[PDB]
């Protein structure tokens, strides 16, 4: 019965973040990935074009399924019965803040907060660079899975 | 006589800084907690409510005095006689942040800067992440001053 | 069915080891503790001085056992029929060095590793610091079980 | 042939840039020095007063130009014909963000980054902390080229 | 005419050394790798050895040669006209060392020293955890270049 | 009555070291450099070389004085009756293994770490870098203080 919630803002969902749920997938028995939205920033994508990417991307994990959240990250994992997060490192990680936020959420809400290193090839990509690379023209396709790449090309025609 | 001064915008106040405080309180003669504002902020508190609630959070250290400061940390410090300036190292600290400033403060006026580490129990709170976590009702009266607490719930509520 | 290996050497386990086994056993249906000692350097303990400490302080975590090892750790855990590895992570920790072993250890035999931040108390143990701590006269109790401190004692008393 | 692009805002320059400008040109045939801008972003300097401080403290240079540009730097860098950039490390950089920048660019472009550390002396010292202090009236005089300080009191004594 | 020397132990080289390598040889006109022996620990392969399959390893780069080199590396960059160094940053650099080895090294002769990043692939292998990783019958082969894997196998049976 | 600890191999003593050593001059009453010697490891210097050479390079500062020992730090430092040590931080430094031993020192003892970071024009020296420098033929003359200098010519000459 182990479970764990995959949690961030998914502006958009990248092989990155496909990476991390692939491994929480095969070493949990229940997977959440949890979009949460930070209320002070609207991104490019709606909260439920977001989930839709990722729900696209995640088709062939059974155990993974992907839901929206407000407030507290330790409240969506406890309400679902819960206590784990994991989170992907990459190259530009904050991880002094990830370790920040692990020490937080443990203290309030014993929550454990697992890191898993993401592969090499995708260890340079995040949301907000391959936004900004697309922006001005750049190829970021093998970083992204299909059905975002093609949604994010839309969204900068526009 | 020694002292040296502990400055942040300290919105509000956490046990990691009263940990700091504590312990330069222990090793200068003097201590001077210096409320610097971020002139394009505002923040939660005001001026002289992150004051009061230092205030209250030191009522044992009859060697630190709090005042608010404008302007260029050394000029503060050099005006008040001292050329120390002391820093809390927490997890989240941008340390190479911290650096820079440590060697740009001693460039321009020959003030030194001592960092030294909050005790583990308070390293992981920060003025920004406990406001966020109340501010979605979780609960952070372990790692801030019981003053700041009830101040906290009411700029909230 | 899922499970984890918690490795190390392990000489003597501490508080922070301990917070590591607990927080696995937690999350994983099985979790087993590899006992593995560097070739080129003995230590303190002998490896069944070393298992038996563990086992004394992993008693009231039913999933948990403790087995040692020789060789490679990535044949340690799928010999077992896993491919998780579980790392503690502490002030001093040379994460460089975890991040490339798991690195390694995911290219050779598609083992993931997780990493969890020790909780704060026990987040400045080591083994080796603990050791010269103690051989100087300073007091470790607080850091380690109580089983491994009077072993430690008697160790330093010969 | 060969040849580097040191890019960045330079707004304004500074002694840490001008080091890794002298290194780059001492080690490459030929030295780009990239001003690129955001036209969303104003910024303290306009692209002409930038440039202009770029080229009054890299006089004694004769391999190194400057250039002003937007969009990808690796699009800057490629038609060029050159695919080196490089970058000064100093205390303060992020270089974890860094490193992410230089592998997408290699990705993206085929474009190599190469980093170098400044000077000591140079090392504590960037644009935004310049600005920072010099606006509270502190001397940073030592961390500029003279083509910058007296212009920076400028700007600031013009609110 | 510009160059620059790639310094290092070579126990034995892997696609890391070699990726930096090509990036060296892509930028500069002429690059020297420098094999440096620690002249107390001997290592695996012999000095010939490490140069041997340096070699093989980049055939297709002209405008590379490798030789040994014992003393000071920056006597070694300036006695062949030289004064850059290029190195290789990887998963498990140590890259403060790194950072003080570079000041110093333009401190005592300046010597200019760049750092370039490994590819992704090859970001993760170093000589001695391949050592290790072999020794114990893990198979490394994607990490080294073949001739290099062929010769290691052999120093281990 | 205030005081900090300045505790190190110091073999030998570099200019990064005394720059911390005067800092802590200027900030603490009294200061005691603490020469610790591990009784199984010899090094380059004797215990009583460290020390002259530490004393010659300390001269112009009344409230420092020169203490050897061994065993734990915490002890060497409430023995005295204080509870402050000064470290300085250059490149190079381990600063997670610093943190850890202040956590630690802090624990077990009560005292506390103040770190502060050394001058950039010798944020780049350490003793064992100097001496693989020097053993080699390089010139880190300006990297020590002259009590140590020409002593550390003279131990290399001597195989
Ligand atoms: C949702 C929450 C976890 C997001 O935090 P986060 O882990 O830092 O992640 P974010 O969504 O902000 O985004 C950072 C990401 O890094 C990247 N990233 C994250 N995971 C990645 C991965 N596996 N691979 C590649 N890149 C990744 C980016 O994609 C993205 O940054 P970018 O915008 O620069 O591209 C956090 O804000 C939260 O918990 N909110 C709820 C409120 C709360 O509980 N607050 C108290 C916290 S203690
Ligand atoms: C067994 C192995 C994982 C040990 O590596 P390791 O994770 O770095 O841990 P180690 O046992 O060497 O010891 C480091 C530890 O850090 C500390 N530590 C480790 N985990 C800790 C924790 N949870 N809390 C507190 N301290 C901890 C120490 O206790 C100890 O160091 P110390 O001796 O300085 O006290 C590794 O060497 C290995 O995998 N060996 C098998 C051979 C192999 O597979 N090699 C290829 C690897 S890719
Ligand atoms: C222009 C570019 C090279 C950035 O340059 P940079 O030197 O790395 O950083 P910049 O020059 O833009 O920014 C200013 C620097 O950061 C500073 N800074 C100040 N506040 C800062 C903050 N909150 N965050 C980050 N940097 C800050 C400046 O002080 C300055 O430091 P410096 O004086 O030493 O140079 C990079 O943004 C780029 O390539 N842009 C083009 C678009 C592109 O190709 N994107 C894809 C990248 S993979
Ligand atoms: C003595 C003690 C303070 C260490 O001092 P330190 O300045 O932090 O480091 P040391 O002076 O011992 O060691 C030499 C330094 O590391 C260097 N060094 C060289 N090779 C090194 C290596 N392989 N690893 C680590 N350091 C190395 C030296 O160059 C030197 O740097 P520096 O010139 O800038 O000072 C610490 O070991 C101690 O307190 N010992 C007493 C016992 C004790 O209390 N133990 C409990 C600690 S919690
Ligand atoms: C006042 C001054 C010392 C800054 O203080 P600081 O402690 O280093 O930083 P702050 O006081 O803002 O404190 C950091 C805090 O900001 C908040 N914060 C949130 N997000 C942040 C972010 N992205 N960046 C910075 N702070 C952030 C708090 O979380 C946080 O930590 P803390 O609560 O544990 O202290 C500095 O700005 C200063 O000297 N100002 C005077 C002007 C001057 O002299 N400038 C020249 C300096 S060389
Ligand atoms: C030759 C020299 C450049 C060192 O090279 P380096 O690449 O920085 O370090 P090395 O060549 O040993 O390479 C590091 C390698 O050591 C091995 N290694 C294993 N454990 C190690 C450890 N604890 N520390 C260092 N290296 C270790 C390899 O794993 C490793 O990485 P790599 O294979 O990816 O390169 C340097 O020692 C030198 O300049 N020597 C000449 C003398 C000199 O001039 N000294 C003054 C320098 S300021």
């Amino acid at each position: 019965m182990t479970g764990a919630v995959c949690p961030g803002s998914f502006d958009p969902v990248t092989l990155g973040h496909l990476d991390v749920f692939e491994r929480a997938a095969a070493q949990f028995d229940e997977v959440i990935v949890a979009v949460l939205i930070n209320p002070n920033k609207a991104g490019m994508f709606t909260v439920d074009e977001r989930i839709e990417m990722i729900r696209e991307s995640t088709a062939d994990l059974p155990n993974l399924r992907v839901e929206s959240g407000q407030g507290l990250l330790v409240d969506f994992v406890r309400e679902r019965g819960l206590n784990a997060i994991v989170k992907g490192l990459r190259t530009g990680t904050d991880f002094e803040y990830e370790l920040q936020m692990a020490q937080m959420n443990k203290h309030i809400a014993g929550v454990d907060t697992f890191f898993v290193a993401t592969a090499p090839a995708y260890s340079f990509v995040s949301s907000s660079l391959a936004k900004e690379v697309a922006t001005y023209g750049g190829d970021v396709s093998a970083l992204l899975p299909a059905s975002v790449h093609q949604r994010l090309l839309g969204k900068l025609r526009g």
